[PDB]
RNA sequence: AGAGCAAUCA
């Protein structure tokens, strides 16, 4: 049935004795136990394929049995004849294979016995605590210190004093103060030539240098005295332009100065006079009046005065103005990276009256000035005590000079986030404070003050404060240590859990550095001192403290893990050094598999000798081996019911039968970093062609590869002599060559230059040196990342023997649908095939880079090659729908919705089977574990799949072979190659100091290797189903291994996720025998130490610490839940609005950003922070990109400037607008929604109707637009025209217009935002030559045709490149139906300017600092001059728009989400009949969703959380415009290559005038037009579609569609959130 | 002076 079809061509290969590994013998030979014997399991393992008999064809039948029959005629017994005897034989094997769970039980009893008694008990924490501080004493000596004096900097880098008096006059007025008499004083740091020279240095630039000028701003120093030169060179020379000192964590004076130190900070901040600015202007206008973005604004009244009362707390408490000097300053310091020399200083003012920075030429050092008042001069003192050097008084005033600093570009970024960053802690921090809450709502906004506060709720405010800059300015690491221990120093409230004292003992790093962290090491300090003291409300009963507001009275648990997970995710990500992250990156893996390797009792040198026979229930690297096939057998033939249907729709949906480019996964543009070197023939043949004569005509190659040789001759001459030995048969003749070189004297050498040597040379030099430096008999090479697309590209190059590009070879074949095709197990045969040949085993070959994982700690990502990828495709996408055939696997999920989905379903079931069972029983006790597996990769077996390949039913025998072959080479193969830079700095440092090595050094013989091996260790995310699989097939294994208990009956659950696991268990009968026997006293500590102990015999180690067993709570990777309520966790994505942006236009980080502000509504947040997080992604966007209001290049005052008539909420996002869409409709339907607010207003606005049913009804009627068309026509030809008449003729332009926009030669056969509008506006990137030179591809466009396409002739080649694009117009308008359309496409992608920009390398945070250098700059004409001529060529009228005009009415009209929701937001009844019965943040939840999901019924809830369908998918319409675009923009380059001035053609083809016809008028919408009334819809089999009509089906129907009606969901909600009434 | 703790950037 459904005709099995053979997919493969390895159809007489056997798993055994028939591959390349012999390996299999000995997996067989190492699994024999006592009781089971040789001919036992290989007939039990090779012919377990009968119980899945029913389900499959009899060609899979007949070629599963000649397998086993083959099999066991080469493992050397005798094989059943027949397969009765065959099923006789393995019911005897089930039962001898059946009893083994009874022992297997007893081992782990055994095993929980033994570990019980080897553990030690920690006393207190306190004794936690010291034994943490002895063992990292042990480790660094003398790292503790008790002088205060010597710490390190207190209050990061940035010092920002209120100033109390209202560019050029705070210099001059710094002049005026720095020419009084020497009364200079110094002060101790906590109660001296450095501040000397300094004190000297800023006074000489302030006296005698600042008045050559550049900028305004920058003086250079050339004409000026030898003792002012001196004093500047003093200067510079203090500037420069273990040593741990660290603190105990039972410090009370530090306690006590970081207490002075808030106190002071509270002062200081209530000083500032400023009342107007930038970031002040955009917070006031969203949360000054937050009733605009409300539609039922009556109903709710405390909500609005609360956040109308912290934006009054963030207007007097100089946020707003602290957060903007800080954004100014980031800014200014990363503009000072320019031209100048060291001789230039630069100086920094804000739009502060009184702070000064000097700047000087890792980054830039500078020096901030302060002048502070006398009433606040002590407070300053003390506030700022670390970083002072020295003061003088002038008259009334302080003046301050503070230390030299110097930050990084990452950290310049950082504190630029600061406007993001810190009002939103601000406001949720005050939000959560139940006292300081309780006092806003008691008291009113015009009697709100600092000065009312009582002593309680004034602590709690600074305490708020200080938290809240700590956490916005976040530049050190220590910092991100001691969040990441509160991250996982959280698990106190629960039931056994062991990691209340051993966590903190092994796992707390001691890094207090300052005094300021000193406050949060004393937070959890004392919220832990109070949980050892001994859905659910947390805190009224527990009295607890949040760690960093202190906030007593705690409402919920909601609100602490929401705190302290925003205190989590608010930090930087890409602040480690590179070099040490690498190194230590690189050396994880290293003596995790030196580990392994010591332990099994392999040595260095060799091989991977695969099964020793102590692979059998060991400890440290075993598997039980006689268990773990049964209870895959077991998981397979409970799991697998179809195994005919199964492999159909495997082949159907994953696409085995179809081309290579059809994967998606195997054609998108990432990086596969394949190897690449130059020859030794090359070296050799380039050394026999250098001539003495032209020492100085040595460019480029040659001398590259001579500069390498005779740094290989200046260092290791041994090495080169014996490389030129065994590489050439002249050595003596290179060796003279050598000599003679040089002894030339026209050459240049180089010392020990670091790895500066690589920065500032060819790459060809220093891989020519690392090749001629380490030959060692044998070839060492390094990786540079190349393409995936591009690697396809050449492998669909050499599967068809096209070694060398050819004209007429592709063009020769290929004709139609009909010609030559590949499959994509035909190019992973020819490919294994490839790489089973001897080659050096470079195809497995892996480079690691690093990830940025926002913690201290940093993950790592590795690179495998296409080779590699293929296979792991093959192995990964044939085990994904085996996972999706098993309800209780969460990897295969529909999204994020999914899991929230499973994980409901395992904890409501096991409640209610809990609350079932309880009535009339015996005994009863539930339990949860959230585990987390300790090392998933590194610590795992890889031999142990192997196993599980050949128990698959769903395989046949030739597929199975192909897999096992590949896993036996994957592990034997398998080896890292270190990176270049860090391998030379790790050579010199061997070289120079240390003459010995750690385990790299070790495992490579001396640094003398480049790449090390690693075998057993699968790499991070290769294997991502086949490990979840053995997940699940270990947890069933469990169950049954749980049910050979006589006593007691269990029922358990679980949900597996990739590193993942949140087990149930129910328990009933003799419990207390049970527990006696399990040695626990209690269930959830029989479930730890059970799992632990069956995990440990299935070969995964589970995490003691990180990993907690309780009775009513669940985790499974986020968003705990408890007794079947969740618990929101809306703080990720409130981190995530202001941290993360793309940083690749204004409009499109303002919908990304705006998804995530939808997502917040989804989740559940209190209705406070909206207006907070409006502010942070408007502040984000617009200070990137559209400059905020106050300065130049903004969008609101270059639309005052030129009149037009739209209102200031009225501007289009593509325009520079702003987010000024209400909320139910954001949370809806999504960032579009604001746009089609827009246009739905000007349409009813101009058309003169009250509702959108009576507009759609006048609409839908014909001989209406062409009317409203004419009268409009009418009243612009008499002048008589009206401000709705002005509006829709600018949208009607703005519409047609985003036709063209810039930079429209894309394909995009998908689109990100799904939006109506374009970008129209692009600064163009950053478009290098050498990265573009590098590609194959642009190799093969640049030798096909030649170099005058590189950058007469050209124009006719170009003539016949379009000649030919013209003659076959699939290629560029689908996507690549068969061979003779993919590598001709990749080929024509490079044609015209403006294509070749689609392809970027710049990094995330690489681009921002160039946007920030862009936008202040000509790229020319300016942006601002760009924006105002696109204006000015807008606001005129242009003739023949009523196309567009209809089309966007359409557009509009037409969307069902949106003509469903319209109504039912305009006529909503208020609140009651079961609507709105309570008002603590619960009308968040119901006139969001209950009248839209009750108007897209299927709906009885309340409250809950949602997980939205895609139903806004408005992306079927702009696919058409850009198809049909791009047909006339390449129809438009043809007619421009054939003739000029074309409005009407010569008469040329039909192609041609139907071109012309369709360019006559606009042609996307004249074939909208046709396709509303025509419904052709062709079959497209490639050979009628060109009989029937050329251009307008082949550019109509050729994109699978028309212009058609969109569908409707209900929302999808997942569960209930906890019902409030 | 500042950043970092593989003996690193200035």
């Amino acid at each position: 049935v459904f005709f099995s079809h053979w997919t493969s061509k390895y159809k007489e290969r056997n798993p055994t004795e028939i591959a390349y590994s012999e390996d299999i013998e000995r997996i067989i030979d190492s699994l024999v136990t006592d009781e089971i014997t040789k001919e036992e399991i290989i007939h039990f393992l090779f012919g377990n394929f009968c119980f899945h008999i029913e389900t499959m064809n009899d060609q899979h039948i007949a070629d599963k049995f000649k397998g086993y029959q083959s099999s066991c005629i080469n493992l050397k017994i005798e094989p059943k004849v027949d397969l009765a005897d065959l099923k006789d034989h393995l019911i005897q094997k089930q039962q001898i294979w059946e009893s083994l769970y009874g022992k297997h039980l007893e081992k782990i009893m055994l095993r929980i016995r033994e570990k019980k008694k080897k553990e030690k008990e920690i006393p207190d924490i306190t004794t936690a605590f010291n034994q943490n501080a002895a063992e990292y004493e042990e480790k660094y000596p003398n790292c503790f210190t008790n002088d205060l004096s010597e710490t390190k900097t207190n209050f990061s880098m940035t010092w920002s004093p209120s100033f109390e008096k209202i560019n050029n006059a705070i210099i001059n007025k710094f002049r005026e103060s720095f020419k009084s008499s020497s009364r200079v004083i110094y002060n101790s740091p906590y109660s001296t030539n450095k501040a000397r020279d300094i004190t000297n240095l800023v006074r000489l630039c302030l006296t005698e240098l600042s008045c050559l000028t550049r900028n305004k701003n920058e003086f250079c120093m050339k004409e000026t005295g030898r003792e002012n030169k001196t004093i500047y060179f003093k200067g510079l020379a203090v500037m420069n332009i273990h040593m741990k000192k660290l603190i105990r964590h039972d410090n009370e004076d530090s306690l006590s100065w970081c207490e002075r130190i808030k106190d002071s900070l509270f002062v200081l901040h209530n000083g500032d006079i400023r009342e107007e600015g930038k970031i002040t202007s955009v917070y006031n206008n969203y949360a000054k009046n937050p009733e605009c973005l409300y539609i039922q604004d009556s109903v709710l009244k405390t909500e609005l005065e609360t956040c109308k009362k912290i934006n009054k707390l963030c207007n007097d408490l100089a946020i707003y103005h602290y957060s903007e000097d800080m954004m100014q300053f980031s800014k200014g310091l990363m503009v000072a990276d320019r031209y100048m020399t060291k001789e230039s200083f630069k100086i920094l003012t804000t739009a502060n009256t009184s702070m000064m920075l000097l700047a000087f030429k890792s980054g830039v050092p500078y020096i901030a000035l302060h002048i502070v008042d006398e009433d606040m001069s002590d407070q300053f003192n003390i506030c700022y005590t670390k970083e002072i050097y020295s003061y003088f008084r002038n008259g009334s005033n302080y003046i301050y000079i503070m230390r030299p600093q110097r930050l990084n570009q990452v950290r310049l970024l950082s504190l630029f986030k600061t406007p993001s960053k810190v009002p939103v802690c601000f406001a949720q921090f005050s939000k959560k404070a139940n006292e300081m809450e309780k006092w806003l709502k008691n008291k009113d906004i015009e009697k709100v003050n600092v000065f009312s506060m009582t002593m309680t709720v004034k602590q709690i405010l600074i305490n708020i404060v200080f938290s809240s800059v700590m956490i916005g300015t976040v530049t050190k690491l220590s910092r991100m240590g001691i969040f990441d221990f509160m991250r996982y120093a959280g698990f106190l409230p629960l039931s056994d859990y062991s990691n209340i004292k051993e966590y903190i003992r092994d796992k707390f790093d001691p890094d207090i550095t300052n005094v300021a962290d000193i406050y949060f090491v004393n937070g959890i300090k004392k919220l832990l001192f109070r949980m050892e003291d001994l859905d659910i409300i947390g805190g009224i009963t527990d009295l607890n403290i949040k760690c960093p507001i202190t906030g007593s009275t705690l409402l919920t648990l909601e609100d602490l893990y929401n705190n302290v997970y925003l205190a989590i995710y608010m930090m930087p990500k890409s602040l480690h050094n590179h070099v040490h992250n690498l190194t230590s990156l690189l050396n994880v893996p290293a003596e995790w598999e030196l580990k392994f390797r010591k332990e099994l009792g392999f040595n260095i040198f060799e091989d991977i000798y695969p099964k020793k026979a102590m692979f059998d229930d060991k400890d440290l690297f075993s598997i039980n081996g006689a268990l773990n096939v049964k209870a895959l057998s077991d998981y397979y033939l409970g799991n697998i019911e179809n195994v005919g249907l199964m492999r159909s729709e495997i082949e159907n949906k994953e696409d085995f039968l179809s081309p290579c480019y059809k994967i998606s996964t195997l054609k998108s543009s990432k990086k596969c970093s394949q190897s690449n070197i130059i020859s030794t023939d090359e070296i050799i043949e380039c050394l026999q062609n250098a001539k003495i004569q032209d020492i100085e005509n040595w460019k480029g190659n040659n001398l590259a590869i001579i500069k390498g040789l005779i740094r290989t001759y200046n260092e290791e001459k041994n090495r080169l002599v014996e490389f030129f030995e065994d590489n050439c048969v002249n050595s003596l003749y290179l060796v003279e060559k050598l000599k003679e070189i040089i002894n030339s004297g026209s050459i240049t050498v180089g010392k020990s230059v670091t790895s500066k040597f690589i920065r500032n040379n060819h790459p060809l030099t220093v891989e020519t040196y690392l090749k001629t430096k380490l030959y060692y008999r044998n070839n060492v090479t390094v990786l540079k990342s190349k393409k995936v697309s591009e690697e396809l590209y050449d492998l669909v190059k050499q599967f068809h023997n096209m070694m060398e590009i050819d004209l007429d070879s592709v063009m020769n074949l290929g004709k139609g649908t009909e010609g030559k095709k590949h499959t994509f197990l035909q190019m992973l045969e020819f490919v294994m095939s490839k790489a089973k040949n001897v080659t050096g085993s470079v195809d497995f070959l892996v480079s690691v880079f690093e990830k940025m994982q926002r913690t201290k700690t940093d993950r790592e990502i590795y690179l495998m090659s296409m080779k590699v990828k293929m296979m792991l495709y093959f192995i990964e996408h044939t085990f994904k729908h085996v996972a999706q055939s098993d309800p209780s696997e969460a990897i295969s999920i529909s999204g994020d919705n999914k899991i929230r989905a499973l994980s409901t379903l395992s904890l409501d079931t096991i409640t209610s089977y809990n609350d079932i069972l309880n009535k009339n029983s015996k005994k009863s006790r539930l339990a949860f574990l959230s585990a987390d597996q300790s090392k998933w990769s590194a610590s795992d077996l890889t031999y142990k799949y192997v196993l599980a390949i050949i128990l698959n039913p769903i395989l046949t025998t030739g597929e199975a072979s192909l897999m096992i072959e590949c896993i036996l080479m994957y592990v034997k193969l398998k080896k890292v190659c270190i990176p270049t830079d860090i391998f030379l700095n790790l050579r010199k440092a061997q070289g120079t100091f240390g003459q010995n090595e750690t385990a790299i050094g070790l495992l490579t013989k001396g640094l003398t290797t480049n790449t090390y091996p690693v075998s057993m260790n699968w790499l991070q995310g290769n294997l991502n189903y086949l490990s979840s699989v053995y997940h699940s097939c270990a947890m069933k294994a469990y169950h049954k291994t749980l049910e050979c208990y006589k006593d007691c009956d269990f029922q358990t659950r679980w949900i597996v996720h990739s590193d993942d696991n949140a087990t149930s268990l129910i328990a009933s009968g003799e419990v207390d025998k049970m527990l006696t026997d399990f040695s626990s006293s209690s269930l959830p500590e029989m479930l730890f130490r059970s799992i632990e102990a069956h995990f440990k015999s299935f070969c995964i180690t589970l995490n003691p610490k990180k990993s907690y067993a309780s009775s009513s709570e669940v985790e499974f990777i986020s968003e705990r839940i408890v007794n079947g309520a969740i618990i929101p966790l809306y703080c990720r994505h409130l981190a995530n609005c202001c941290t993360e942006s793309s940083h690749i236009s204004y409009f499109d980080d303002l919908m990304s950003l705006s998804i995530h502000v939808t997502m917040l509504l989804r989740k559940g947040c209190p209705n406070e922070v909206i207006p907070f997080a409006y502010g942070a992604v408007q502040v984000q966007a617009l200070s990137i990109y559209s400059m905020l209001p106050g300065e130049v290049n903004d969008s609101i005052r270059i639309f005052k400037k030129l009149g037009v008539s739209l209102k200031s909420n009225e501007i289009p996002t593509n325009m520079g607008g702003w987010l000024t869409s209400p909320i139910e409709p954001l949370s809806i339907l999504g960032p579009s929604s604001n746009d089609q607010i827009i246009y739905y207003n000007v349409i009813r606005d101009f058309l003169n109707k009250k509702s959108l049913e009576e507009v759609k009804d006048s609409v839908s009627s014909s001989s209406y637009l062409q009317m409203r068309f004419r009268e409009l026509k009418g009243k612009y030809e008499k002048g008589t025209l009206e401000e709705k008449d002005k509006k829709m003729i600018f949208l009607i332009n703005l519409f047609e217009k985003a036709s063209v926009s810039e930079d429209s030669d894309v394909l995009t056969i998908g689109m990100k935002f799904q939006t109506m509008l374009t970008q129209i506006i692009k600064l163009p990137n950053f478009i290098n030559e050498n990265a573009l030179n590098k590609m194959s591809s642009y190799k093969d466009f640049s030798k096909l045709y030649p170099n005058l396409k590189k950058n007469i002739a050209s124009s006719l080649e170009m003539e016949s490149v379009h000649d030919i694009m013209i003659k076959n117009p699939e290629t560029i308008l689908i996507a690549p139906l068969n061979d003779r359309d993919f590598l001709l496409s990749q080929l024509f992608m490079y044609t015209s300017p403006s294509k070749r920009n689609q392809l970027s390398n710049q990094s995330t945070e690489k681009l921002a600092l160039d946007r920030v250098l862009r936008s202040k700059a000509r790229t020319k004409m300016t942006y601002e001059e760009n924006m105002e001529k696109k204006i000015l060529e807008m606001l005129k009228f242009d003739l023949d728009s009523y196309c567009s005009f209809k089309t966007c009415v359409n557009l509009v009209i037409k969307d069902v989400n949106f003509s469903m929701l319209i109504p039912i937001l305009d006529s909503a009844y208020p609140c009651e009949s079961r609507k709105r019965d309570n008002y603590n943040f619960r009308w968040f939840q119901t006139e969001k969703w209950i009248p839209v999901v009750e108007g897209s019924p299927g709906l009885v809830v309340m409250h809950a959380v949602y997980g939205s369908n895609y139903i806004e998918n408005l992306g079927l319409k702009n696919i058409p415009l850009t198809d049909d675009s791009i047909n006339v923009l390449t129809s438009t380059f043809g007619t421009g290559l054939i003739m000029e001035d074309v409005k009407s053609l010569v008469k040329g083809k039909d192609s041609f005038e139907t071109e012309a016809f369709s360019n006559s008028n606009e042609c996307q919408r004249l074939v909208k037009a046709c396709n509303y009334m025509i419904a052709a819809q062709n079959r497209l089999l490639a050979i009628n579609t060109c009989f029937t009509r050329k251009s307008f089906p082949f550019y109509s129907k050729f994109n699978l569609g028309r212009g058609f009606i969109s569908n409707t969901l209900a929302l999808l909600s997942t569960i209930y959130s906890k019902e409030e009434s």
